[PDB]
């Protein structure tokens, strides 16, 4: 038992050093993709793998059955998983090279007129957000898939084989089993199934109403009122959030809405301003400010020196309890303001659990890490708070704001659900490289009710064109996040003494809400996630009832509206 204590202590001190070095090299590559940063990264990969092997080998000689202290038990059990460092050295090197090649391919892909070349951020993002011409949206949508997704296909089978091989060498049946294990919830699949089924009323009614509005704008010949919606018309490259087509679907055009983009730009907002407001919200709650070093080291806008960066927004823990950063190619708009909050939530979790042993430095489950920033950003998005930031100035405005929120939060529920339904079946072998793309579109249809605007061909690998796929980042966390963040907003709003509809709550400055969040985050991964759930919400389960309560007046409005139009929900 004393041997077990000393071992975790040695694991902890040596992990800080090694993960700090790795984090450094990974940072330098992400913020400066060059031959040399690649090389140093791949080298630090071998270094952290040697550490993992050394300590993971030692960890496995402990019979944790026979260990009394439950924290030591749990750390040791976690270190017995070597992840990719279980692979023989040749496969390990090939695996790391595959990952690097996939990320790089995604992050440097461009789509060119025969003409100039557009990058995903900001050019193609802005095309999907703002264009209202079917054929220009199609060009951006198809081009991105031709350039990024097809180019990832040559790597993916070998990725799958190596990640699964690592999984099995750690005791899992395949990589998807390994990922699901991180929730420590054996009823996960069924729990999330029932959660998704509870949001079906709202999603199908939202889907039908947006479909009708698309029919009105793009014409009856391009929208089948009883079919799936074409995937390039929702204002976003993956149709994962639909809030960029608010203009087409406004419930009450009579209550005109403020152009928040123009307002930000006109009022001189910058990426730094955006992050300072998120920092403000957190300290308003009496949560932690980000350190001075955060502001000197983060990369908050896309470099202008022609350097290739990984633009995709991400939060960075350097594992030393002091160095925390964000790397985002921030655009000045409300969409990225929300992303800035998102990322700031991941910084706040890193700062909150910085005194735990590094093995327990994660969220209660990955969903909790994604949820923190979003919970704040729900209050940021209210008319009350946007008014205060000078970005906005009735029942009508109310239903409009709920519509604006539903286009982001409700629409992403089936997307966030489907991504790992597909990858779990890739990992378990029931989808092969012969039908990657066809099974992806069957789930796109089945869960989101979307169809590809152009028939896909052999050689297409559309999943490759979404960041988390080449980057090998689990996605079910986002589904868990979207459910639980409403539970957290509901409990925080109650802690804050809010009364009346949940959607009017704004927890800004609430020290009561902050303390609930802080005590949960301070747990890191030290206990099963139900305890952190119970600390925030007073009960231990995930539940869609808070999200349903938030959207209830919109659900009533959508049913009245869709009923009077005779919509046939579904496809
Ligand atoms: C099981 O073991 C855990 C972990 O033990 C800690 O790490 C081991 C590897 C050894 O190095 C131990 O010496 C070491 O304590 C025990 O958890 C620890 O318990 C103490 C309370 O005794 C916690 O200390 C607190 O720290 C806060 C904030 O810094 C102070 O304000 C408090 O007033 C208090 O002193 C410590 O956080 C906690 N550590 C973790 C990471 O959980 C655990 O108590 C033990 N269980 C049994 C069965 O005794
Ligand atoms: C832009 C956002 N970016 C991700 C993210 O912040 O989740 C980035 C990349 C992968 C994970 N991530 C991190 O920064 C991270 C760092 C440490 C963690 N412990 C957890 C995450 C995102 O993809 N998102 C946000 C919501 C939807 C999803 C998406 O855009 O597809
Ligand atoms: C970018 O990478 C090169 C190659 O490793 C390095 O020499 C240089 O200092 C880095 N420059 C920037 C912009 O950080
Ligand atoms: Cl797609
Ligand atoms: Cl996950
Ligand atoms: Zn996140």
């Amino acid at each position: 038992e004393a041997e077990a204590s000393k071992f975790v202590e040695e694991y902890d001190r040596t992990s800080q050093v090694v993960w700090n070095e790795y984090a450094g090299a990974n940072w330098n590559y992400n913020t400066n993709i060059t031959t040399e940063t690649s090389k140093i990264l791949l080298q630090k990969n071998m270094q952290i793998a040697q550490h993992t092997l050394k300590y993971g080998t030692q960890a496995r000689k402990f019979d944790v059955n026979q260990l009394q202290n439950t924290t030591i038990k749990r750390i040791i059990k976690k270190v017995q998983d070597l992840e990719r460092a279980a692979l023989p050295a040749q496969e390990l090197e090939e695996y790391n090279k595959i990952l690097l090649d996939m990320e790089t391919t995604y992050s440097v892909a461009t789509v060119c007129h025969p003409g100039s070349c557009l990058q995903l951020e900001p050019d193609l993002t802005n095309v999907m957000a703002t264009s209202r011409k079917y054929e220009d949206l199609l060009w951006a949508w198809e081009g991105w898939r031709d350039k990024a997704g097809r180019a990832i296909l040559q790597f993916y089978p070998k990725y799958v084989e190596l990640i699964n091989q690592a999984a099995r060498l750690n005791g899992y049946v395949d990589a998807g089993d390994s990922w699901r294990s991180m929730y420590e919830t054996p009823s996960l699949e069924q729990d999330l199934e029932r959660l998704f089924q509870e949001l079906q009323p709202l999603y199908l009614n939202l889907h039908a109403y947006v479909r009708r509005a698309l029919h009105r704008h793009y014409g009856a010949q391009h929208i089948n009122l009883e079919g799936p919606i074409p995937a390039h018309l929702l204002g976003n490259m993956w149709a994962q959030t639909w809030s960029n087509i608010y203009d087409l679907v406004v419930p009450f055009p009579s209550a005109p809405s403020m152009d928040t983009t123009e307002a930000m730009l006109k009022q001189g907002w910058t990426p730094r301003r955006m992050f300072k407001e998120a920092d403000d919200f957190f300290t308003s709650l009496g949560l932690l400010p980000v350190p001075p070093e955060f502001w000197q080291k983060s990369m908050l806008e896309k470099p202008t020196d022609g350097r290739e960066v990984v633009c995709h927004a991400s939060a960075w823990d350097f594992y030393n309890g002091k160095d925390f950063r964000i790397k985002q190619c921030t655009t000045v708009n409300l969409e990225d303001l929300v992303v800035a909050h998102h990322e700031m939530g991941h910084i706040q979790y890193f700062m909150q659990y910085k005194d735990l042993p590094v093995a327990l430095r994660e969220g209660a489950n990955p969903g909790f890490h994604e949820a923190i920033g979003d919970v704040l950003a729900l209050s940021v998005s209210t008319p009350k708070h946007l008014h205060s930031l000078n970005l906005l100035s009735s029942d009508e405005h109310d239903i409009n704001f709920l519509m604006k929120m539903a286009l982001d939060k409700i629409a992403f529920i089936p997307f966030s659900y489907l991504v790992d339904q597909w990858r779990w079946r890739v990992f378990d072998g029931s989808i092969t490289k012969e039908n990657y793309n066809q099974e992806w579109w069957s789930l796109r249809l089945k869960y989101q009710g979307l169809c590809p605007p152009v028939p896909r061909t052999q050689g297409d690998f559309d999943p490759g064109a979404k960041f988390h796929i080449p980057s090998s980042v689990p996605y079910i966390r986002y589904f868990v996040s979207f459910i639980i963040q409403f539970q957290f907003h509901e409990a925080l709003c109650q802690a804050a003494g809010h009364t009346g509809p949940l959607h009017k709550c704004d927890i800004y400055q609430s020290k009561e809400a902050g303390q609930r969040l802080a005590t949960a985050m301070k747990l890191g991964f030290s206990r099963p996630w139900p305890e952190a759930m119970q600390l925030i919400t007073g009960q231990p389960q995930m539940s869609a009832s808070a999200m349903l309560s938030y959207f209830k007046p919109l659900l009533d409005w959508l049913r009245t509206e869709n009923e009077l139009h005779g919509e046939k929900l579904g496809w």
